[PDB]
């Protein structure tokens, strides 16, 4: 069992976030970025970006006004705005698209990669998650998974310190389908 014992292994890469000066730094910059942010603006291509919609959603239960790129009632991006970036190798061109778009608006753009690719340069804080990858998890299936437990962890902590319950959530949830 290879791959489980990789996948693992992945997921422990996440204690440095707890337990580690400069990456605890990125943790809580992120969470005061989201806490002081007006609007928050999510975008990914392919599994990135249906991992990023998974962490819109959740940002829009806690009651934060959140928004995915690409969907039918998203806005305009404004200078008090939030943009958070989820790509694998950073080289995506649809990404560096809305990249330099933000970037003529304000420069509160974060960055979610596994490699440091071109999207990192237009980006004011980086979040590495460098992972392990394997011949049978393949491409960037590997930080799509971890990418999903760290933004899940980051809503975890959202909620501890803002004093958040499941009950929030059930509020805003959607109850249509």
């Amino acid at each position: 069992l290879e791959e489980l014992d990789i996948v693992s292994n992945n997921i422990l890469i996440l204690k440095k976030f707890y337990t580690n000066d400069e990456w605890k730094n990125k943790l809580d910059s992120l969470i005061d970025r989201i806490i002081k942010a007006k609007k928050i603006f999510i975008f990914g291509v392919g599994r990135s970006g249906y991992i990023g919609r998974c962490f819109a959603m959740r940002l829009m239960h806690l009651g934060f006004k959140s928004y995915f790129v690409g969907e039918t009632t998203t806005p305009s991006y404004e200078k008090d705005d939030l943009l958070i970036l989820i790509s694998g190798s950073g080289r995506t061109e649809s990404v560096l698209t809305v990249a330099k778009k933000a970037k003529n608006i304000n420069n509160n753009i974060i960055a979610i990669v596994c490699e440091c690719g071109n999207v990192v340069e237009f980006a004011d804080l980086t979040i590495p998650l460098e992972v392990k990858k394997s011949k049978y998890l393949p491409m960037g299936t590997t930080f799509e998974e971890t990418a999903l437990i760290f933004l899940d962890l980051v809503i975890a902590e959202i909620m501890k310190r803002l004093n958040l319950d499941e009950s929030e959530i059930i509020k805003r949830h959607c109850n249509l389908l």
